[PDB]
């Protein structure tokens, strides 16, 4: 039960990601009214033939989410390490982890209160009804739900949250990578720094087998992520779809 202080280079770390948080996530949304406005026709009957027709929560679910993406690329960015990576490398864990980001980051909107992403008004509050409006299924929602619900019950210092979505980025078991061992050499200074915070500063009953139990959301995180891409593979068949989307997303996700 070895319990060794944050290093300077640790202390160093955790600072870095706290601040390019703080610079990347702005928790009043106030940038939200800039996007295309959210939709939602009646739809108390879960049908897939109207959501797909109207796709109304679409404009600005993909608004969100590419804005979003822009923001976890500044974050990314400030990651120490990341900018040792080429470009090439890079670009290929910022499009392999996106959508798990946008899902790890949310968590800070998700409120158990009412199980929704509530991001200001009733305009801006998302619920599992919203994201069948953006032509989804429950095959991912709900287990996307559990997920936030799971997060959202660890309770999380910031610092723990940051580190977790700096590792979740710099993953070496992504698809194309070139330089796998450099990739593991900054997630492993990223997960030694987690290890030795969460040791050191993270009291108990909170903090038993937290480590862990994050590990497993970053696995968890996998199964959503391959779910989210078949599903927005059949969504893209829809005429029209690619208008709803944005460049970005169209990339990111194509
Ligand atoms: C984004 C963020 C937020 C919510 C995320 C949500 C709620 C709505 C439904 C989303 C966007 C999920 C769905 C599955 O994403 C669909 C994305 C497309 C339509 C491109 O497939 C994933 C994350 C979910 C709000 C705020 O916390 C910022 C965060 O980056």
């Amino acid at each position: 039960a070895l319990r060794p202080k944050l290093s300077e280079e640790q202390q160093r770390i955790i600072a870095i990601l706290l601040d390019a948080h703080h610079k990347t996530y702005d928790p009043t949304y106030s940038d939200f009214c800039q996007f295309r406005p959210p939709v939602r026709v009646n739809d108390g009957g879960g049908s897939v033939t109207l959501e797909l027709s109207q796709l109304s929560m679409l404009p600005h679910l993909a608004d969100l989410v590419s804005y979003s993406i822009q923001k976890v690329i500044g974050f990314a960015k400030m990651i120490p390490g990341f900018r040792d990576l080429t470009s090439e490398d890079q670009i290929v864990l910022l499009k392999s982890s996106a959508i798990e980001v946008i899902m790890l980051r949310s968590n800070e909107s998700f409120t158990m209160d009412d199980m929704s992403w509530t991001c200001g008004n009733q305009d801006y509050k998302y619920r599992v009804s919203d994201v069948t409006k953006a032509g989804h299924s429950l095959e991912l929602i709900e287990p996307l739900i559990k997920f936030q619900v799971g997060l959202k019950k660890l309770n999380l210092h910031e610092e723990e949250h940051v580190l977790l979505m700096a590792i979740c980025i710099v993953s070496p078991d992504r698809p194309g990578v070139q330089d796998a061992a450099l990739i593991e050499a900054i997630q492993d200074r990223l997960s030694n720094t987690l290890q030795t915070y969460i040791r050191c500063r993270h009291p108990p009953p909170g903090s038993h087998l937290l480590y862990a139990k994050m590990i497993q959301k970053l696995a968890d995180l996998r199964s959503l992520n391959e779910e989210h891409s078949k599903q927005y593979r059949c969504l893209s068949f829809q005429p029209e779809c690619s208008m709803k989307l944005t460049p970005l997303v169209l990339e990111v996700f194509g």
